[PDB]
């Protein structure tokens, strides 16, 4: 049984900012090559994909992050989360997911709620994680 | 473009095939899926038809013109039923699941789910 834990704010924001900057840079590179054929709303839907992907993998990422943080010995500083966040942002094969979407013609229908998330600072994108 | 009794038989069979498949697929791995997830997959079914409707028309008219004289609704119903039998969506369902990317269940989706397949909108190229 686990009681709720609240990640230190500076740590959490560091992780988010770095994961999404990486994802976004990767999308920019990918679009440079493949975005030729995409509308604006499809491009926006792929930005939403990046934020969503972080949302539904967050527990997967916190698993890994906490193991790394714990194999540290000492108490973590925000520098440790900026660093783990940047690794995740550049290690994840987002390009494959984008390629799948484009090939299957199943880039998500761009909907109003997706604009709600895309307009936030990446630092504020909400996750649901105890 | 195509007729309303035509397009109708076309949409109602295709969605029926897809839906049968998802049912089968949920039968096998629907265990750890919430309700909104499953509804998400039903929506996927409906949006997949819509994004590949054109393609469907190419194969469809084909078999439609390669038979003889003008066809009947009985023809369409069977066409779309075949179509609804050919596309194996299980791969899509598995990819989204594996990737943890069953889409967010949103109001437009519930809408499109709630309609009758007969009315689910489509678009000729």
């Amino acid at each position: 049984y686990v009681e709720p834990k609240f990640l230190n704010k500076a740590f959490e924001v560091a992780l988010k900012v770095q994961i999404i900057a990486g994802f976004d840079r990767g999308l920019v590179k990918w679009l440079r090559v493949h975005g030729r054929t995409l509308s604006t709303v499809q491009k926006k839907a792929l930005y939403f994909v990046n934020r969503r992907y972080m949302q539904t993998h967050w527990a997967n990422y916190m698993l890994w992050i906490n193991k790394k943080i714990d194999a540290l010995g000492r108490t973590p500083v925000v520098g440790d989360y900026t660093r783990l966040g940047a690794e995740i942002g550049r290690r994840i094969d987002m390009a494959y997911f984008y390629d799948f979407l484009k090939d299957k013609n199943m880039i998500p229908k761009y909907l109003p709620y997706m604009e709600e998330i895309n307009r936030m600072r990446p630092a504020d994108v909400p996750v649901k994680y105890m």
